[PDB]
């Protein structure tokens, strides 16, 4: 069952063994990936977040993050640690009491501290449309037709060794999965389709780093959705899905009844589906409780292209259609050296007061906020551009801002922009060597707006930056219930930390 809006969740600390080997784990709900949490567009959502966690290894604090929400007027509830909230620490539970107007589509929620959603803490989100304007091109859209792409460590977050290489060792789909080394006949995920049916495939990348390319052996998928934003209908073979992003597609069931492979290739760790890793089963009703015997093409026909894809609804971008053409240009200078991330030349350290309370507190530039270097001012009613080439290693770097989606004006392994009809989406691959990934928006949600690389090795190394958005509205606009000034003294004195 799905559960919410209106609902509590607990997070506690199990073993799991997804792919056949047991670790400890960061559990939302009881279960590797975490219930779904699911209402309608416009609902008010009231997640109570119970921390029972007690092992330290994973970390007893923890802090959720509501990926793709905007949170206008609630940025106290967005969860980044320590820019819009101190953690919940163990034995406490804390409100995210929020609404949803004018979003409908997949989302997900995770862990937003340290590296903790990568020892488990991650699961579903799903707003669903009443009034769909894609409802048509479908028969079912139930937790049944989530799927979810996962990689999986043995290594405990926190333990992963200074100066060794991070790789997973399983992808998970829909939670189950096979190890690279050590392989064994773990149970596979089944997703299970009706033969002459059609299914509204509700696909999340949960990954914390690796991307994906997700195919059906025999099937195409028809895009419909992108991280949130109707689309226009898109028929692809394959789906290069990069860490945090989502699609809805439709897939029909048009296939004899039998098995087929449902494949996730990362672009790290196990290469190929030698002793069925890397893969799930789709099984029609009526077909035979066997393997499928299925195979990809050497080369698939439509791949999707990020620039293929237009927004259902006239969405066009904001600003003047040049490089330049907006109220506030950046161009952030994205590098890596020696362990650690830099945007404009600094590496992003959670501060100890997080960014909303020092402004709450008075603190009205962005000059005045710490981490110093790594928070930016963005003038409200404007439009943004935002510049991100790539170059940095560790790529493709898929970049996430917070309490926004943007139009991608420039995409990965493309030099064109796109000033007319791009589409909208939250988490964007900034390509390879030369790229020119640019993003607009327009500032309409004071508040302070986390950007950064979302895979979470990358964030922990430092890739991030604050857009503090019209900073002198932030605290007229985002008034703060009294379990939030809370969570800080909290944290502090359980910490022994003074501010
Ligand atoms: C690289 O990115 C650019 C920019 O997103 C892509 O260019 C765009 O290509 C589309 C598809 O060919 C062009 O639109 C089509 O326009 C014709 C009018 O000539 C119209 O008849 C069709 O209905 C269709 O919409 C679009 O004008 C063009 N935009 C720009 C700014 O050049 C390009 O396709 C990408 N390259 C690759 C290899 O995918
Ligand atoms: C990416 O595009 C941005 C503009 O959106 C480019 O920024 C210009 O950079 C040059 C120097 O490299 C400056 O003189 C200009 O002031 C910048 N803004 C402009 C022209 O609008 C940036 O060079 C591009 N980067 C890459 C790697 O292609
Ligand atoms: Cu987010
Ligand atoms: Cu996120
Ligand atoms: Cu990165
Ligand atoms: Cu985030």
């Amino acid at each position: 069952a799905q559960i919410g809006p209106v609902t509590d969740l607990h997070i506690t600390n199990a073993n799991i063994s997804p792919d056949g080997f047991s670790r400890p784990a960061v559990l939302a709900g009881g279960t590797f990936p975490g219930p779904t949490i699911a209402g309608n567009t416009g609902d008010n959502f009231q997640i109570t977040v119970f921390n029972d966690l007690t092992d330290p290894s994973m970390l007893t604090d923890t802090s959720i993050h509501w990926h793709g929400l905007f949170q206008k007027g609630t940025n106290w509830a967005d969860g980044p640690a320590f820019v819009t909230q101190c953690p919940i620490i163990t034995g406490q539970s804390f409100d995210y009491n929020f609404n949803v107007p004018g979003q409908a589509g997949t989302f997900w929620y995770h862990s937003h501290l340290s590296t903790q959603y990568c020892d488990g803490l991650r699961g579903p989100f799903v707003v669903y449309d009443p009034n769909d304007p894609n409802a048509s091109l479908y028969d079912v859209d139930d937790d049944t037709t989530i799927i979810t792409l996962a990689d999986w460590y043995h290594t405990l977050a926190q333990q992963e060794p200074i100066g060794a290489a991070i790789t997973a060792d399983a992808t998970l789909i829909n939670g189950l999965g096979r190890s690279f080394t050590n392989t064994t006949a773990s149970p596979l995920s089944v997703i299970t389709v009706q033969s002459g049916k059609r299914y509204r495939m509700r696909l999340v990348s949960i990954s914390c780093d690796p991307n994906y390319l997700f195919s059906i052996d025999g099937h195409d998928m028809t895009i419909i959705e992108v991280d949130g934003v109707n689309s226009q209908q898109l028929t692809v073979d394959q789906i290069q899905i990069f860490a945090a992003q989502r699609y809805s597609f439709v897939l029909n069931a048009n296939q004899p009844v039998g098995n087929y492979w449902i494949r996730a290739q990362p672009n790290s760790g196990g290469q190929g589906f030698d002793g069925g890793i890397n893969s799930a089963i789709l099984r029609y009703e009526g077909a035979t409780v066997e393997d499928p015997t299925t195979t990809a093409p050497t080369t698939f026909s439509n791949p999707l292209v990020e620039t293929d894809l237009h927004p259902l609804a006239d969405l066009g971008v904001p600003g003047q259609p040049f490089r330049g053409g907006a109220d506030d240009p950046l161009v952030l200078n994205l590098a890596f050296a020696n362990g650690r991330f830099s945007i404009d030349g600094v590496s992003f350290v959670p501060p100890t007061v997080p960014v909303l309370l020092q402004i709450l507190s008075g603190a009205q530039n962005a000059q005045d906020l710490l981490p110093a270097g790594s928070v930016i001012s963005l003038p409200s009613n404007s439009v943004i551009e935002v510049a991100l080439p790539a170059g940095a290693a560790g790529g493709p770097h898929p970049f996430h801002l917070h309490g926004h989606n943007f139009a991608v004006v420039q995409s990965a392994n493309n030099a064109t922009p796109n000033y007319v009809n791009p589409i909208w989406r939250d988490t964007v691959s900034i390509g390879g060597t030369g790229d020119n990934v640019t993003i607009r928006f327009t500032t309409n949600n004071p508040g302070p707006w986390f950007l950064h690389c979302h895979i979470d090795w990358h964030l922990e190394a430092g890739f991030a930056i604050v857009f503090a958005e019209d900073i002198p509205d932030t605290a007229s606009a985002n008034p703060v219930p009294q379990a939030w000034s809370d969570l800080c003294p909290a944290y502090d004195q359980a910490h022994n930390i003074s501010a």
